[PDB]
């Protein structure tokens, strides 16, 4: 690579446990710059690269920080297509660093508009057959994850924050949230609600039936540190 | 415009009445080259002549083939239909044609990821307030079309045929559309399931509660014409 970069670090909260689920790690720059900064910097040339540096650099940190939970990786869109000799950089990281294979989860975003969606179905299931947990990353934004649903089921499915954004008073957001956690449950799929900023917020989807959340009201990304959760969803 | 075409048109049944609900129109060449090779060759700088002559034509051949039910005609992605009011051609086209404004659907497809949903909004609703019928055209497929229901709703949503392709026999496709059609319902807006090949498909689809179905089960679309409807699925 051309240039270097670290990881932040944002903590997700099980609301039913009062317990931390685990923490997505984000890329930033050496001197806290933006995670848009040091992505705009990738190219076609760079991109496979890029990926392995920040799967390695996040296991490390997250071992070198004492994470004891789970560690969620954002995946680089357009898959690394052959998940076999590539995947060998991430399964050897997690061994010398002593972090279990099952602790990490991959987040999957889509790069272009899905129409063959097997491609990305086989790289979720081969790495669902390795050990690693699976996301699907922006459920009701960016692409269709009703398309990505309709052909394979990860373990977590991540909601974007606009569905999300004061659903305590929005009819209609409600509406689409309650629809679409039955349908999570009849897919056995755990839903996470991202970008929580209020308590009105968090406690309409803990009354709705969401567990796992994560967003600003708990607490913001850490540069380089496993941030600690606001108390007042433990209080309250 | 440097090349010329027409249009084909596809009937929209109402399976509960056995009648035809209205027509989509789709382009072909003159010779009923395909849509395809009619759009690949609209760019930047005919779009917005090549979107009026779609509308004028489609609503032309529908008067002049006796339609007496809805016409829907596919709105170019709007990504560069920025300006919009640009919309008297439409009525005029109309008026002249003696066709109702509110038996004229526009089927909205995303020209790209909506980060801000206001710019397609817009054009939605003031469609609405002058008198259209308007229709999400590919939700399950390509961009969030859970995005938009979010901040707005058409008065139709078209699901997508890879949710619905053999729907009898897919679990996964069948908790996606039971919720989905909750979700229409509690946002009082009418489904229509695209694409729907087999009996099997439209038989579930409608014991699920869809009414308007489209698809080559009932009719492929006819090159300058009102194609009848298969008489199999009135009976059977
Ligand atoms: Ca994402
Ligand atoms: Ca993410
Ligand atoms: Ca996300
Ligand atoms: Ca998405
Ligand atoms: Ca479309
Ligand atoms: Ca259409
Ligand atoms: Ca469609
Ligand atoms: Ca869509």
């Amino acid at each position: 690579l051309d240039f270097d970069f670290t990881m932040a670090f944002q903590p997700i909260v099980n609301c039913r446990t009062k317990e931390i689920f685990g923490y997505e790690a984000l890329v930033r720059g050496l001197n806290n710059e933006s995670a848009y900064s040091v992505i705009s910097r990738v190219n076609e040339d760079n991109r496979y690269l890029f990926d392995q540096m920040c799967r390695v650099k996040a296991i490390a940190l997250a071992a070198k920080l004492g994470l004891t939970s789970k560690l969620s990786i954002n995946f680089l869109p357009n898959a690394i297509y052959v998940p076999e000799r590539c995947i060998r950089t991430t399964l050897e990281a997690a061994k010398r660093y002593q972090f279990p294979i099952e602790n990490i989860m991959f987040e999957f975003t889509e790069a272009e508009r899905v129409e063959d969606v097997n491609h990305i179905k086989r790289i979720v299931e081969y790495y669902k057959s390795l050990g690693f947990q699976t996301a699907i990353d922006d459920f009701g934004s960016g692409y269709s994850g009703l398309n990505l649903l309709a052909d394979f089921q990860t373990n977590i499915v991540k909601v974007d924050m606009g569905l999300i954004r004061n659903i305590h008073a929005d009819q209609v957001r409600q509406s689409i949230m309650k629809n679409c956690l039955k349908l999570f449950s009849d897919l056995n799929i755990q839903p996470l609600a991202e970008g929580v900023e209020s308590h009105a917020e968090f406690a309409w989807l803990k009354a709705a039936g969401v567990e796992l959340m994560q967003g600003y009201y708990f607490a913001k990304p850490g540069f380089e540190s496993l941030p600690s959760v606001n108390p007042e969803f433990s209080e309250a």
